[PDB]
RNA sequence: AAUGCUAUAGUA
RNA sequence: ACGAGUGUCGUACCAAG
RNA sequence: CUUGGUAGUACACUACU
């Protein structure tokens, strides 16, 4: 109701006003106070300002466009010289910044491990290996620094000959601190392979030098005795990458590694991956299986597996190391050992592990040495070599542990489908990259993407990027090798750009069959020798960025780096940036007039698009609803609190360690690390802050009554003026890039205001086509493809139009004439700009958002005032430096020279820095996107004006994201060379970006002819493309470590996403197998391990155990990609159907097969199936095993996992929360919890929700603290600690198994059962439950029939017939055709149960009369599953046995009810996003067919034929059925049947066929006769006049309306045009009106003549008749540049030009045309071009249709969809696509040998191209053959049509991307369907006869007859597999 | 081909 | 030694002789 | 240096999809 008058007095607003010119100030002040309603019109203020600024906008546009002539095509083109100069500058800069070392002894280990081949002779017993190690160590020869220490250690761990004593002592210790060592001869044993130091066997000097220098244990000065000294200032030291000697050494090291590791192990390769998924991998691809087996046979795999296993052992043995005890770790290899030197307990804070590898090799030079060796020593038998000491943390140890999966994935990705790549090189590169855990390779993997991409681009500034940004960090030799590889790739990229060639594009005006880049291995590989395709080249470029490990950054240094960056930007802005508005494109300035004009135009368009925008914003963002309902306001994310939190931080004397802050007393005190107390006391102006969860902060605000129960938008508005100071902290994202980014965190107050403003911006941004932030996920990939397709079109027809007459003259010519005519023609140009913006938020002008807010017409003046006040306050926000950063800074003792942090903090006087110009990253995404889209619109306008100056053609599409820009530009012109156009476009892109306060990152921006690069997505030439390998790498890489099932679920979801992006089937199976193997390793579940569940369940192998119970996945790959994580149960049920169902019903529909599940006997079921069905029924449907103690869990926290291990619980984090104290004190109350429990029992709505009101939300959040799942969710848990806990404590109880329904020094993650006794408990409880036929009926009824999607997928697996292979030429994106017909529940499961709890379907946020259907479905589930009756019985029996009601038990039961209801409703929700398929689907049948075809064989994709109506939506068809629904269904049915009848059937037999269809067929599960009755009774009978004539002869009423609706001008098309946009078909057109009728006859680009049968001959009626006739929706563009020579007299059609391409068509005389054109010749020249000639005659107005006449006129023709309604007028039926023809159902139609029902069911033979059928395969034609005793094939083909068909024609498009287009033409007489079938039969039968001969004599030879008899018998005996039928048929 | 107001692991 | 770094860090901590 | 005691995650992790 009230504004904020204090806004006009804000200093920020005053500066903004003074910066502006005087009239603009008045305009802004008027716009702020302008209101929509009280004004006469809503679009009056925007119009005023737009008119005011139009002059300046137009002058700027014209001046920018005029630069086209001043552009000389010397654009920034990369070449060899640019790369060389940039490399020299980079070398100089790197030398200046970092110290360069030329000595090889300065290298860091490339891989922190050394390996040698195993010894077959020596056994694998631990004691024998230990004795051998001791003897080898004691036998070292020679002299060195540490040889004495190593000999002494060998003496210490030597056990002599008392092997039996050692074994029995170790067993005794393992049978069960201050462990006492027994003197085993010379050893001092405390445990298995652990030895205490022996001062008697070693010199003290040797021990000190080993533990101080070699290992670094205690070598430092403890940071207290290190005062003002030993602090060495030095630059980072790296090797010389460009040095010839260093590169030679690196190459030698790589060669040695290749030489040794290539040798085979010499053993049979067997492992989990093989034994589980080998068959599936081999079926998907044999080459992938061969490559994987060869990998398993090599020494690389054994090396990496040994390293992983040894590291897993090292981490396990490091828990209880003493100060003077060193342990020994072993592995599978009997020659590789590690010594774990004493260190801290590794599960503590930032604890590291110290180890040194020992390798025993018979010969020297037999040791894989990746720069980690310390020395090889000769000893007894062979040599012994020991590596340098290695210290690593937990995250690096994790990566090293999860190495083999990454190695295998990388090797299989690089090698896949490439025979010219040597596998050893790939495996060498992969083993060196995957084992990298250092920043060196991480500093090269990311920049290489940009370097090679900009080198390959048409134009780029790669020289600058190399000179300034590229900075290799070469501390290892492999880093030098990779740097040389990158340099060579950058050199080669330019030379091989021309080696990319486009594929032959196929056009149909509705779809593009073929597109993309040609598949020729011409490009040179990057990381290793060989040749690669463009897709493989891009994969090699982009994949290595995902090799990087996450969390390799160290907090001590990265926090300082981020603070330095932010403060440097801030100080540069403070000291150099003063002006705001600039017209010279100054940096960090905005042009005012242009910005205002563009904003006004875009706002006008957006508001004009939708009338109701304010409401759209209010409703979609819960503006009118309470704050508790909004999700982001109730999340568990972090939030900032500013106040007095001294006590909390203090809970967790010494000197401050900083000379500046030391007082007199502080001098005489010990130095110590800064904590909160010393920081607070010393630092005068320190603001105190803490971080608490968002929901906890909201609860605290509700307690203090800051926020009430008023609608959120009202609450946000009052706080915009109630909050005046903003504080923001920051932390490090921990990303995997070279430089980590900073993440800004703000308080709850700022959060809500930013939420409101950005929702306002977002709802407007969703109304524009440019911004891609609005779409979710891979929706962008679909858009990119659509834009590419439309540009490709526009280019094709524009180039054809501009050069059609030139090409015609060239054809008529056929040397010198060809040259000049080719010179004088338009040139097609396609340019793609892949642009990024540098420092999108840091160096961004924030004053344009003021104008954006002020010009918004959907806001009241008070709202504008409050939002502007909020923005002004935001400009005064202060960044709070984190306490850890202050601790680092205050612990220096040496003053940094250019200390920017101290400079900006008043010498660390305060921890707040006033950040003004920088709006923090991630806060203003949508406003920035809108402004960037406005800038792109300005750029588009400039480009259009410039192209108009050249009189060319333009098409600009600018994809917009937050800071990622994709601008694609298509130009057709003939005035100047293309290079000048490219230079002009790039310069104006710079100018347009600068005019709006942005700047394009040319240092990372590049331009290509074909490649589209939007955000992480590719579109080569309209073919969607993506690097799917990143999903596999991420799945194999970072893990949550939360639990065995959810880990596997995340891995399988990543595999599913990769499949969606085009992963070949074999690599997906490899990824799934690797995921299962890694999950088994993490929890010790391999065959024979501790937690192997195969012996605890009635299952033959792991394939028969559900994933939830730690089984392996068994499902078809196409089925997994469709749903995922429910495929196991679905496949199990499908297998049960395939087995038990009777033979009669097996190839029936899945519903029909389920219909006889009652006939099944429950007794004759195997144990495994009974167990799995009990699992399904009870656990999935009516949960009886609680996965945890479900005490405070809402109806949201149930997954599918049954055995969920407990996780960490952090006492400190909970004690931080303000609501946790309330929960504890309420729990401390004598009976407080019971009152809350019974209050919830009285209000069960709070279980599903979290409390719509204030008080109920308070109670719900208090109650949720009892769950111990929500408690452990708020806890701090890191993958590293969880991984080390899993690998350390495997026997600890971690699982809480309460059972069916219900029934000191404790660790943090203690549980109830030990993960193994849980199997026994689960099986025991399952034995109690019983199974009946009703239970099975419920399981099939719900998991399958409830969802149409499940019925459909099971239908796909039952009715599938695999067909002919064919190449993957053009890929396309199709999401899910007719989704709504497959969705059971409309709304989200949260809303459905929300409307179920409150017994009212009218809940806010949902749709009434749609909640009705959903609640009906839900209620149905509860009723048929007895979900309520069983709960009531249980409650009654519990109360009876107890004798009094139990609130807790009732709460548990009710929570379980809502929880299983939520799980059931969520199970019916499927989120299937965009897919990449070898074609684009038209129906669900086509989509499923494409999926199955693409997801079987990697090399080729097949075509599948669902035998019996796969969709089978019997219940769904009843749902969503309406009057118009049936009427639309009938229209499509009859269009399809008529067009099929006259397109494929012989004309003389078309009537009987139509009658047979209309009598005994059905469409969409609807009888056809009913549809015909609908057609006859419908009003629009005229649309099917030919059909009504051919059948039933219904007339006189349709005909009268047909000659009657000519009241408005009606247009008919006597013959359809073969190409509508390319202008290439026979055209016959007729337009009829009042006493007027014109008929147009022409072919392709030439119009022959036009007959005008006008009523009167006067030359005045002719013009009015012409304009009236040609002004109708004829659809003939009249763009036929076939201008006709003019003859005196007569009349010509001509088309004048009207702007916006609204050409006006008129009829004119010769003399009039000539006179007007000569008059207009006087000094844009618009000339009327006469096209076609007009014949004028006088005719009467008599009616032209009589029912009797039709039979005579139509006697000659026999066409069902077309009849001659007049002599030259044809009545026609609208066409429809033939993809819908599958929905037809009926008995086979027997036309001799041919069966027409299977023909019309066939999709490959329904094509209208003679060539596509003449060149088909027998397999496609086989399904048609139905012999019935026939021998002659010709008898059958007589029924096929003999009308001429289309044949493809090839043309060359003249454009800078050279490509050829292939389209259809009319053809000839001999090109008929029957001729094509005859040729196909002859060719394919000959080929089949020669293919299956395998006999000396021939095909019909008796021996071959017997062989074919054996083949058909094999099938007549073996069960019908996927491909048996086609062999028999052919 | 399509057309109903609520259409509801990743990116910087 | 190793990790990190053109920011001083980690390189276990405390008590006693 | 020698003999004893201690240590569960760098207690931190956002804004939009
Ligand atoms: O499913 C769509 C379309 O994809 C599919 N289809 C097109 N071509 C097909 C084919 O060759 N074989 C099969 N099996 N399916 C084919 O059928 C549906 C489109 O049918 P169609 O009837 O061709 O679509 P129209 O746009 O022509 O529909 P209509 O409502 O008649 O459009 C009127 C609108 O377009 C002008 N018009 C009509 N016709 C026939 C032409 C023409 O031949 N050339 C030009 N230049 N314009 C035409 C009407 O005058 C008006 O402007
Ligand atoms: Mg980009
Ligand atoms: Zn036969």
């Amino acid at each position: 109701k009230t504004g904020c008058p204090e806004f006009w007095k804000h200093p920020i607003y005053k500066e903004f006003k003074m910066s502006m010119p005087v009239p603009e100030r008045r305009l802004f002040e008027e716009s702020v106070k302008f209101n929509a309603y009280e004004s006469e019109r809503w679009n009056t203020n925007l119009v005023k300002i737009r008119e005011y600024t139009k002059k300046d906008y137009s002058e700027h546009i014209s001046k920018s466009a005029k630069n086209i002539f001043l552009a000389s095509g010397f654009y920034k083109q990369p070449n060899k010289n640019e790369i060389s100069e940039g490399w020299t500058l980079m070398v100089e800069r790197v030398q200046d910044q970092r110290e360069i070392s030329k000595s090889l002894h300065d290298q860091k280990p490339s891989i922190h491990f050394i390996w040698g081949a195993h010894n077959p002779g020596n056994s694998n017993n631990a004691t024998f290996k230990l004795i051998l190690l001791s003897k080898s160590l004691q036998s070292i020869k020679g002299i060195s620094t540490y040889t004495e220490a190593f000999k002494s250690l060998g003496k210490m761990m030597d056990i002599g000959d008392k092997a039996i004593e050692y074994e029995e002592f170790c067993m005794s210790l393992k049978s069960k601190k201050k462990l006492e060592p027994k003197q085993i001869n010379n050893a001092l044993v405390l445990w298995e392979q652990q030895f205490m130091i022996n001062n008697d066997l070693i010199d003290k000097s040797e021990k000190l030098k080993l533990f101080k220098n070699f290992c670094g244990i205690g070598k430092h000065k403890q940071f207290k005795n290190k005062m003002l000294e030993d602090l060495e200032v030095s630059k980072p030291k790296i090797l010389d990458f460009d040095d010839a000697n260093m590169y030679l050494a690196s190459l030698t090291m790589m060669e040695q590694s290749k030489k040794i590791l290539s040798k085979s192990n010499g053993l049979k390769p067997d492992n989990f991956i093989l034994n589980e998924f080998g068959s599936r991998i081999k079926d998907a691809n044999k080459e992938t299986y061969d490559n994987m087996h060869k990998i398993f046979e090599t020494g690389y795999w054994q090396c990496i597996s040994d390293f992983s296993t040894l590291m897993k052992n090292i981490l396990s043995v490091s828990q209880y190391n003493r100060h003077n005890t060193f342990r020994i770790a072993m592995c599978a290899n009997n020659n590789v050992f590690a010594i774990v030197f004493p260190s801290a307990d590794i599960k503590t804070k930032k604890a590291t592990v110290v180890y040194s590898i020992i390798v025993l090799h018979k010969e020297e030079e037999n040791i894989f040495n990746p720069g980690c060796l310390h020395g090889t020593f000769k000893c007894m038998n062979g040599y012994i070599s020991i590596s340098r000491a290695i210290r690593l943390d937990k995250e690096r140890c994790q990566r090293i542990v999860s190495s083999p999966g990454l190695f295998l994935t990388t090797c299989l990705l690089f090698k896949h489908d490439n025979p010219t790549l040597v596998m050893s090189d790939i495996m060498n590169f992969s083993i060196y990259t995957s084992l990298s855990i250092t920043k060196s390779v991480l500093s090269l993997t990311e920049p290489a993407r940009y370097m090679i991409m900009n080198s390959l681009a048409i134009s780029s500034n790669v020289k600058d990027y190399i000179a300034e940004k590229f900075s290799p960090y070469t501390k290892t030799l492999f880093s030098v090798y990779m740097t040389r590889l990158i340099k060579n790739a950058c050199f080669d990229a330019y030379d091989q750009r021309q080696r990319v060639q486009l594929r032959d594009i196929y056009l149909s005006d509705y779809d593009i069959t073929q597109k993309g880049i040609k598949d020729n291995r011409e490009l040179t590989s990057i990381w290793f020798p060989g040749s690669v395709t463009l897709k493989e080249y891009l994969t090699q470029i982009y994949l290595p960025f995902y090799f990087n490990a996450k969390g390799l950054h160290e907090k001590h240094h990265v926090m300082v780096d981020l603070a330095k960056t932010i403060l440097e930007i801030e100080c540069e802005q403070r000291e150099n940036i003063k002006e705001i508005w600039s017209t010279n494109c100054t940096k960090q300035t905005v042009n005012l007039k242009i910005l205002i004009h563009s904003l006004c135009k875009n706002l006008l368009a957006d508001t004009s698009r939708h009338n109701h925008l304010r409401n759209r914003i209010e409703n979609r963002n819960n503006f009118r609803r309470s704050i508790t309902t909004i999700s982001t306001f109730t999340s568990s994310k972090s939030c900032l609190k500013i106040g007095d939190f001294r006590k909390e931080k203090e809970l967790q004397k010494m000197r401050l360690a900083n000379p500046m802050f030391v007082t007199d007393e502080q001098v005489c005190l010990e130095v110590g690390h800064c904590n909160y107390e010393m920081l607070r006391n010393a630092m005068p102006n320190y603001t105190d802050y803490i971080s608490t969860k968002v929901f906890d902060r909201l609860y605290e605000l509700l307690d203090k009554k800051v926020l009430t129960d008023k609608p959120v938008i009202e609450q946000i508005m009052d706080m915009m003026i109630d909050h005046k100071k903003f504080y923001f902290t920051f932390f490090n994202k921990g990303q995997k890039t070279s430089k980590d980014r900073e993440i800004f965190v703000g308080e709850y107050e700022a959060k809500m205001c930013m939420y409101a403003v950005e929702r306002i911006a977002k709802e407007r941004c969703k109304l524009n086509p440019d911004e891609m932030i609005s779409e979710p996920g891979d929706g962008k990939l679909k858009v990119l493809e659509q834009k590419s397709e439309q540009e490709i079109r526009f280019l094709v027809e524009t180039t054809r139009q501009k050069n059609r007459e030139i090409d015609e003259a060239i054809e008529a010519l056929a040397l010198g004439k060809i040259e000049k005519l080719s010179l004088g023609k338009a040139k097609g140009l396609k340019m793609e700009i892949n642009a990024d913006m540098s420092k999108w938020s840091a160096q961004d002008v924030f004053y344009k958002y003021f104008w954006l807010i002020a010009l918004d017409p959907i806001l009241y003046p008070q709202e504008k005032e409050r939002i502007l006040y909020f923005m002004c306050n935001y400009m005064d926000k202060e960044l709070i430096l984190p306490d850890e950063l202050l601790f680092n800074l205050l612990d220096q003792k040496v003053a940094y020279q250019n200390d920017i942090i101290a400079t900006m903090t008043n010498q660390l006087n305060s921890n707040t820095v006033l950040i003004k110009r920088n709006w923090l990253q991630g806060n203003f995404n949508y406003t920035s996107s809108y402004v960037h889209s406005c800038a792109m619109s300005v750029y588009k306008e400039i480009l259009k004006e410039a192209i108009t100056l050249l009189d060319g053609s333009i098409l600009v599409n600018s994809l917009v994201h937050s800071d990622d820009n994709q601008t694609s530009i298509t130009i057709v012109q003939d005035k100047m060379e293309n290079d000048k156009i490219i230079d002009f476009a790039m310069k104006e892109f710079e100018r347009a970006c600068l005019t709006f306060g942005c700047q394009a990152n040319m240092k990372k921006t590049y331009v290509t002819n074909c490649i589209k690069e939007f955000v992480s997505l590719f579109n080569l030439y309209g073919e969607p493309f993506s690097i799917y390998g990143r999903f596999l790498l991420t799945s194999v890489g970072d893990c949550a470590y939360i639990g065995p099932y959810e880990d596997l679920a995340s891995r399988i979801s990543s595999a599913q996403t990769a499949i969606k992006h085009g992963c070949p089937p074999s690599l997906a199976w490899v990824s799934i197998a690797i995921s299962h193997w890694m999950t088994s390793l993490t929890y010790n579940m391999l065959p024979g391990q501790s937690n192997d569940p195969i012996d605890y369940f009635p299952a033959e192998n792991r394939k028969d155990i559900p994933i939830e119970l730690n089984g392996v996945l068994d499902a078809p790959l196409s089925m997994i990609s469709t749903v995922g994580l429910e495929s196991g149960n679905l496949y199990f049920l499908i297998k049960l159907l395939s087995k038990y169902t009777p033979v009669m019903q097996k190839r029936e529909s899945v519903v029909n097969q389920i219909a006889e599940v009652k006939n099944w006997k429950v007794e004759d079921l195997t144990d495994n199936e009974i167990f799995r069905l009990k699992i399904l029924r009870y656990l999935v449907l009516d949960a009886e095993m609680d996965p945890s103690d479900i005490m405070g869990e809402t109806s949201d926290m149930r997954g599918r996992s049954i055995l969920t291990p407990r996780k960490f619980t952090t006492a400190g984090s909970l004690r931080k929360l303000y609501s946790f104290s309330k929960y504890q004190d309420r729990l401390s109350s004598p009976g407080g919890m019971v009152e809350l429990f019974t209050y919830l029992l009285e209000k069960p709505e709070l279980l599903v929700t979290k409390g719509e009101d204030m008080k109920d939300y308070m109670e719900s959040v208090i109650f949720r603290y009892n769950s111990k799942r929500f408690k452990e969710s708020l806890s701090i848990q890191n993958p590293a600690q969880l991984f080390i806990e899993q690998i350390l404590f495997s026997h600890k109880p971690v699982i809480d198994f309460s059972g069916i329904r219900d029934k000191e020094k404790e660790p943090d993650i203690l549980g109830k059962v030990t993960f193994t006794e849980a199997y026994r408990l689960l099986m025991r409880d399952l034995s109690s439950l019983e199974l009946t036929n009703d239970d099975i009926q419920v399981i099939y009824s719900y998991i399958i029939l409830n969802d149409p999607m499940m019925i459909t997928i099971a239908n796909t697996h039952i009715l599938s017939i695999y067909g002919s292979p064919q190449r993957r030429m053009g890929m396309s994106c199709s999401t899910m055709p007719e989704f709504r017909n497959l969705k059971l529940i409309h709304h989200s499961p949260a809303l459905v149960l929300r409307a179920y709890s409150k017994n009212n379907p009218d809940i806010q946020g949902a749709d009434p009369t749609e909640m009705a259907r959903d609640l009906v479905h839900l209620k149905e589930f509860v009723e048929n599953t007895n979900l309520e009756e069983k709960m009531k019985v249980r409650i009654a029996m519990n109360e009876a046995e107890k004798g009094q009601r139990d609130i807790v038990f009732e709460l548990k039961e009710m929570t379980r009810f809502y929880q299983v209801c939520y799980e059931y409703v969520k199970s019916t929700e499927h989120k299937i996003k965009v897919f990449i398929l070898p074609a684009k689907s038209y129906t669900t049948t086509d989509f499923c067919s494409l999926m199955q075809g693409n997801l079987i064989k990697d090399k080729e994709w097949y075509t599948v034929h669902y035998l019996k109506q796969i969709l089978s939506g019997g219940h769904k068809a009843i749902m969503q059925h309406n009057a118009t629904s049936e009427q639309n269904i009938a229209f499509e049915c009859f269009k399809l049947i008529t067009h099929f009848a006259d397109s494929f059937i012989d004309s003389l037999s078309r009537s009987a066929f139509l009658q047979l269809i209309i009598d005994e067929f059905s469409y969409k599960d609807v009888k056809v006769s009913k549809l015909y009755d609908i057609i006859k009774n419908g009003y629009n009978r005229t649309d099917f006049i030919p059909l009504l004539f051919r059948t039933g002869d219904l007339r006189q009423a349709d005909l009268d309306k047909y000659d009657a609706m000519k009241s408005h001008e009606r247009v008919t098309w006597n013959d359809w045009q073969t190409s509508r946009h390319l202008d290439m078909g026979s055209i016959n057109l007729t337009i009829t009106g009042y006493n007027r009728s014109i008929t147009i006859i022409g072919e392709d680009n030439k119009l022959t003549y036009a007959e005008l049968c006008l009523t009167r001959k006067t030359p005045e009626n002719i013009t009015i008749s012409g304009r009236k006739l040609l002004g109708s929706r004829h659809g003939l563009k009249f763009e036929n540049m076939s201008k006709i020579q003019t003859y005196p007299g007569n009349y010509y059609i001509t088309y004048r030009k009207k702007d916006r391409h609204q050409f006006v068509y008129q009829i004119h005389s010769h003399e009039s045309i000539t006179r007007r054109n000569e008059e207009h010749m006087a000094i844009i020249y618009n000339e009327i071009t006469p096209v076609c000639v007009v014949n004028v005659a006088e005719v009467d107005g008599d009616q032209r249709i009589l029912i009797r006449s039709l039979d005579y006129l139509n006697n000659d023709i026999f066409s069902l969809s077309r009849i001659k309604v007049g002599l030259d007028e044809f009545a026609t039926i609208k066409k429809a696509h033939f993809s819908k023809m599958v929905s037809f159902e009926g008995p086979p139609i027997k036309t001799g040998l041919l069966d027409l029902t299977e023909l019309m069911k066939s999709q490959d033979l329904l094509n209208l191209n003679y060539d596509n059928i003449r060149n088909s395969n027998l397999i496609s034609f086989s399904k048609l053959i139905c012999c019935e005793g026939s021998d002659n094939i010709n008898d059958g083909l007589e029924f096929l049509s003999d009308d001429p068909m289309n044949f493809t024609e090839g043309e060359a498009i003249h454009s800078t991307p050279i490509f050829n287009i292939y389209y259809s033409k009319r053809g000839e007489r001999h090109m008929t369907y029957r001729n094509a079938i005859k040729l196909l039969i002859e060719r394919e039968t000959k080929i089949f006869e020669e293919a299956f001969t395998f006999s000396e004599n021939g095909f019909i030879s008796p021996e071959n007859l017997g062989c074919l008899e054996a083949v058909v018998s094999l099938i007549k005996l073996l069960k019908t597999n996927e491909w048996s039928t086609v062999i028999d048929k052919c």
